[PDB]
């Protein structure tokens, strides 16, 4: 019978009873870094986080290995509580800026990383540590930079590339930066790639670097949780609704439903 499936929508997204967030230009990515269209979404939390087609990324030119494994946990958490830190940083140069991150028209970078340069034309070992005596868990984003050439290098760290080691006493991530152009974006051969650690209570963060390290500024914080994201074009409109689907909002009265697999809320069994 077809009493019991269901095939039409409006087509649009109620944004009632879950806590829609619409990324519009941003990724959830972007949103975490810091990209400087996504400030507004800093600390936001939600249910449900919409993806868009037409999303772009408007800052350095950045890759993250394991991409769908991070945009799940973060995804699941439903949070971007992130907290400022005092690590000691000294021996380097804060701050550092790219004309390809724009923000109020001025040269920045991710709002939520720290790109460290050499001071006076040193860079010494840094063996910098941030305990978590918290409650809860800490997440750490971090990143390892890449230089088009070795000229940039030197000016940047003041010596060659070498190993970054950032290890917990259950974990260690060792990553070595490759010194080589890849093909320019917003004129840039350089690339970012960006990795992530996850601290216990009792547990310590431990940062080893020579150079090439994006370095955060403190910690998200990771609940995991119910939340998620939907990769979604659908509009938004104003009505009560608990099911959601990629092609618009439903209602949870039949038993099947085959407008598509992906849904958030109570929802019917998929058929097709
Ligand atoms: C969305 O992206 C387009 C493409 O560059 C841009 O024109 C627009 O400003 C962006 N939306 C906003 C206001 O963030
Ligand atoms: C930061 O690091 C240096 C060298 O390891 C140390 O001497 C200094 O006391 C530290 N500063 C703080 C506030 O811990
Ligand atoms: C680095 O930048 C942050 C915000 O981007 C600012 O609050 C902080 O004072 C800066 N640190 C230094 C030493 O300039
Ligand atoms: C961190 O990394 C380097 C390279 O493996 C290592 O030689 C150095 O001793 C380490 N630093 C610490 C804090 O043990």
């Amino acid at each position: 019978g077809s009493e019991l499936v269901q095939s039409s929508s409006t087509g649009e997204i109620c944004n009632s009873p879950h806590q829609i967030l619409d990324g519009e230009n941003c990724t959830l990515i972007d949103a975490l870094l810091g990209d400087p269209q996504c400030d507004g979404f800093q600390n936001k939390k939600w249910d449900l986080f919409v993806e868009r087609s037409k999303a772009h990324s408007n800052c350095y030119p950045y890759d993250v290995p394991d991409y769908a494994s991070l945009r799940s946990l973060v995804a699941s958490s439903g949070t971007l509580e992130f907290n400022n830190e005092s690590f000691n940083w000294t021996g380097v140069t804060q701050n550092g800026t790219s004309s390809a991150c724009i923000r109020r028209s001025n040269n920045s970078f991710f709002s939520r990383l720290n790109w460290l340069t050499h001071l006076n034309f040193k860079y010494p070992a840094l063996n910098v540590t941030m305990p978590n005596n918290e409650q809860f868990d800490k997440l750490y984003i971090w990143g390892v930079h890449h230089p088009g050439t070795d000229k940039d290098q030197i000016f940047l760290y003041a010596q060659a590339a070498g190993r970054i080691t950032v290890s917990t006493k259950r974990s260690q991530q060792a990553v070595i930066p490759n010194v080589g152009s890849r093909p320019r974006v917003r004129n840039i051969p350089s690339r970012v790639s960006i990795y992530w650690t996850i601290v216990k209570p009792g547990d310590i963060l431990l940062i080893n670097s020579t150079g090439n390290l994006i370095a955060p500024r403190g910690y998200f914080k990771i609940r995991s949780g119910k939340s998620s994201i939907m990769r979604s074009d659908a509009p938004i409109g104003k009505c009560n609704s608990a099911c959601i689907t990629p092609n618009g909002s439903i209602p949870n009265d039949k038993p099947f439903q085959n407008v598509n697999r992906i849904t958030y809320g109570a929802c019917p069994r998929y058929s097709k």
